[PDB]
């Protein structure tokens, strides 16, 4: 498996795939993410930095763009509270192993430059484009504000101005970098990461839904949310248990079982597991409890390091 | 007639006019305007700058913004360009008789505090509220743009930012005015001119439209414009015929007539020639004549300072 193909495990699509083989090539090469900073930090967060430790490991300078200005536009609150949170979240992402550049977007954002680029791009982009690209982005408000269209040219600009070669996020992001790629002369390369289901099955993981597992969640508190998950015998497709078995999961994997339920199971391969899930030869209480334990082993040292502060 | 009647006299609408009597009061205050750049100054500009004129002689300090980002925003061209005309119009503006200080939007609408303050009054204004501030002023645009929505917070922030007293415009600027008496903790009082009438009485006069005369067209040319333009007999309402012989012309006036069309009229007062007009006592060739003449006499001053350049 080539460094290629290692950047693209469990991407849901590279814009292009061409683009990043030339990117490849390069010995000096960026990549960078951004994040509205949030209260907890999830299994969504964690498959993306997973994502950035995949390119870091091919060779990639990483940058984690602690997004103040933008949550700041997106409703999140005073600017100088968004950046104690990033700082907080700076802490936990260099507790998954992380090992990065950080930056706040106002150390770069509120130049007169940076800002002059954003009018020249607001000139550039309808207004219903801008509300299309921010539909699974923008807080829910009944009146939508001015600030929900600044926010996508303001984040087009981060990656021109920056020179990143690849944009990392998930696929939530995928209108503003298609708007990007169309507007600015030089071609990010856009890596998108799966939507993770929330726990109960009936939308996306968010901090703010309730539906998520947080990376710092004590060993009982992953039990009982993933004892309540959504999780259909034979149900694949929007199912969070089998998501969390196929991007966080080390393989070959055993399922302990007991003995009059079938005994302990062993599976080589995520795919293997959903064969078993799918034939309805595993069920969702066993699937449960290994997920939850091997969850709990993978988050352990994370949640530990966070402890020892 | 106090300061307060001479500032009032020719407007729309002073909000308030209680606001506007606690400001005449100082020692110190300061009015502005902005104007994006316009190829030609005509008659609306015109009307604007003698109410500035106004306010300068009643102790005001005087300062013309050339709103060279707004028009940017506003589809005008590139900056280098607007900013170039931006001066043609400080030289036409001079030569009006008008002493001011002049400056120009991107002296100061990019600095890092002004965009920060743009931002969160993005926050506090719909988009739904920002569309409809800029139905008069924006730019016919069949998909309409980000900037378009940046450009009246963009416009609510400078008062706020330069700390005017009193902020003067015509009635196409009342919308984006009472945005910023909302949104702002000092209230500026806003004066608003009357929209002029296009000469072909069909829509608004605009530099864009080609229903204007500039303040240096040609004796000639401002006599075939008045020749030519809507001015029905009896109908003073959405006649331009009319509010140039309101808004510009000095009384008592004498209309010259052939004897055998009643020779010579004196009227002592607009009203009285509103009554004579609206009575089909004044034939509108006779009012044209008239209005062409004495307005050619009254732009005289200025076409000839710019000749001399
Ligand atoms: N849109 C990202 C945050 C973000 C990502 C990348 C960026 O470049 C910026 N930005 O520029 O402000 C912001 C999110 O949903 O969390
Ligand atoms: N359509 C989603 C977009 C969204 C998802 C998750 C979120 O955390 C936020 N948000 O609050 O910024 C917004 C919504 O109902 O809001
Ligand atoms: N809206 C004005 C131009 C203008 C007036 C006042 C202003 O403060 C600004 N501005 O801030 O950019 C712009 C026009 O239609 O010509
Ligand atoms: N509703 C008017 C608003 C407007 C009037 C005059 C103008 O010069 C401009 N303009 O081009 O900026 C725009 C229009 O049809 O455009
Ligand atoms: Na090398
Ligand atoms: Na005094």
């Amino acid at each position: 498996m080539d460094e290629f193909e290692m950047i693209k495990r469990n991407t849901s699509e590279i814009i292009s795939e061409e683009e990043l083989r030339e990117v490849l090539k390069k010995d000096e090469k960026s990549a960078h993410i951004g994040f509205e900073p949030s209260g907890k930090i999830h299994l969504g967060h964690y498959l993306q930095i997973k994502k950035m430790i995949d390119l870091q490991n091919a060779g990639f300078d990483i940058i984690i763009l602690l997004a103040d200005l933008a949550a700041y536009l997106n409703q999140k609150g005073e600017l100088d509270e968004i950046r104690k949170i990033g700082d907080y979240n700076k802490k936990v992402f260099e507790a998954m192993g992380l090992k990065a550049k950080y930056v706040y977007g106002s150390e770069f954002q509120l130049d007169k430059d940076y800002t002059l680029n954003v009018y020249r791009l607001a000139l550039k982009t309808t207004l219903k484009r801008a509300r299309r690209s921010m539909e699974l982005i923008a807080r829910e408000d009944e009146n939508p504000k001015v600030a929900e269209v600044i926010y996508p040219i303001m984040q087009v600009n981060c990656a021109h101005y920056r020179g990143v070669d690849v944009a990392v996020g998930g696929m939530e992001q995928r209108k503003i970098h298609m708007l990007a790629r169309e507007l600015l002369p030089k071609k990010v390369v856009c890596i998108h990461n799966p939507v993770l289901t929330g726990l109960d099955g009936e939308g996306k993981m968010s901090s703010s839904k309730g539906n998520f597992i947080a990376v710092d969640d004590s060993p009982e508190e992953i039990r009982a949310k993933i004892k309540k998950a959504y999780c259909p015998a034979g149900v694949v497709e929007g199912n969070p248990i089998m998501e969390i078995a196929k991007y966080f999961l080390e393989y070959p994997l055993t399922i302990k079982r007991p003995e009059k339920f079938g005994g302990d199971l062993t599976v080589n391969s995520y795919e293997e597991l959903e064969s078993l899930f799918k034939n309805k030869e595993l069920h969702p209480m066993d699937l449960k409890n290994a997920v939850a334990e091997e969850l709990i082993k993978i988050l352990e040292p994370i949640r530990k390091r966070l402890l020892e502060h």
